[PDB]
């Protein structure tokens, strides 16, 4: 099963920078969402969830086809809450109807990371919408109530190794769990809408207690008022993950570089880029543009 990237007709870097900017300006404008966390974190989660359906074995799922727009995937229990990110992006799609759905969802995540002061994430265009019957079944996204061996095995399906897994998980410094969406409640950190390596520092430095939340699920809670999922905490229970947690806790630049690589890879899994495709784009932030 082959998905060849096809550049939206006649478009180039400037066109996609305009879409970036519109997303970034709306992120700035719609500041109140989720008790003033804003839409950055949910856009990052949306980009991951539309990518994380991928299966390396048969190239089903993945970001290419933009299939989140169809009811089966939209209504996946694993995707509860992401409707907010979709609704956010709706007016952007209306303004730029030429961009594919998978390009828009993935670019939303890139824009959020960068506007939250994260690393630059190179991004490639050319995902093409595919029909409703290409939508992957529910159940391809990961469970939170599991251990390190689960996490490691899960991510093999997305062709991610230990370092890539631990780097990607650093996104859990962003935003929060919401009891109504996932059966977990609380923020992972103090800087909910700024991208840093706080996830790793908090895992190592906080005093975590294994408690039950109001949905009768176990989660790790700190006296500082933070939480970790069982799968997050597994990164300090497994010796191989722990070494990499310590590395990123002690080197902000290394985390940023490794995250950027793993996140681009996640967003591009399943896609074949022609040898004469454009190079990946690196978008300027609003701040860099004086906007
Ligand atoms: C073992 C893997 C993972 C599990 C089990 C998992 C699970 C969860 C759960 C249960 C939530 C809360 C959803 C809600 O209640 O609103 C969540 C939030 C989120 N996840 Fe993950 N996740 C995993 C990996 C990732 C990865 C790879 C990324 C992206 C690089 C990511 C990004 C986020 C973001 C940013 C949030 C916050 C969303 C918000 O504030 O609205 N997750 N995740």
């Amino acid at each position: 099963l082959v998905h060849v990237a096809s550049v939206e007709k006649g478009r180039s870097y400037e066109d996609f920078q305009k879409v970036y900017n519109a997303i970034a300006l709306k992120l700035r404008e719609d500041d109140e969402y989720d008790n003033y966390i804003g839409y950055g974190p949910v856009l990052v989660r949306l980009a991951w969830h539309i990518s994380g359906t991928w299966d390396k074995h048969d190239n089903t799922g993945g970001s290419y086809g933009g299939t989140y727009r169809f009811k089966k995937e939209f209504n996946d229990p694993s995707n509860a809450g992401l409707q907010n990110g979709f609704k956010f992006l709706e007016p952007i799609h209306k303004e730029f109807p030429w961009i594919s759905s998978g390009d828009l969802f993935s670019l939303g995540g890139v824009t959020a990371v960068q506007e939250m002061q994260g690393p630059k994430i190179p991004w490639r265009c050319g995902r093409v919408d595919t029909p409703e019957d290409t939508t992957p079944d529910n159940g391809r996204l990961p469970d939170a109530d599991k251990d390190a061996g689960y996490v490691r095995t899960f991510f093999q399906r997305l062709n991610m190794n230990d370092r890539e897994v631990v780097a990607l998980m650093g996104a859990h410094a962003l935003g929060k769990t919401h009891l109504k969406n996932s059966g977990y409640e609380g923020p992972g950190g103090a800087a909910n809408n700024v991208f840093t390596n706080e996830f790793y520092l908090n895992l190592l430095n906080e005093d975590w207690k294994l408690e039950k939340n109001d949905a009768n699920n176990e989660q790790w809670d700190s006296k500082s008022g933070y939480m970790m999922l069982p799968t997050d905490y597994s990164l300090i229970q497994d010796p191989k993950y722990l070494s990499i947690v310590k590395e990123y806790a002690n080197d902000q630049d290394k985390f940023f570089k490794d995250f950027s690589k793993a996140f681009e890879k996640l967003l591009e899994n399943g896609i074949t880029f022609p040898k004469d495709a454009p190079s990946p784009f690196i978008f300027k932030t609003l701040e860099e543009q004086g906007l």
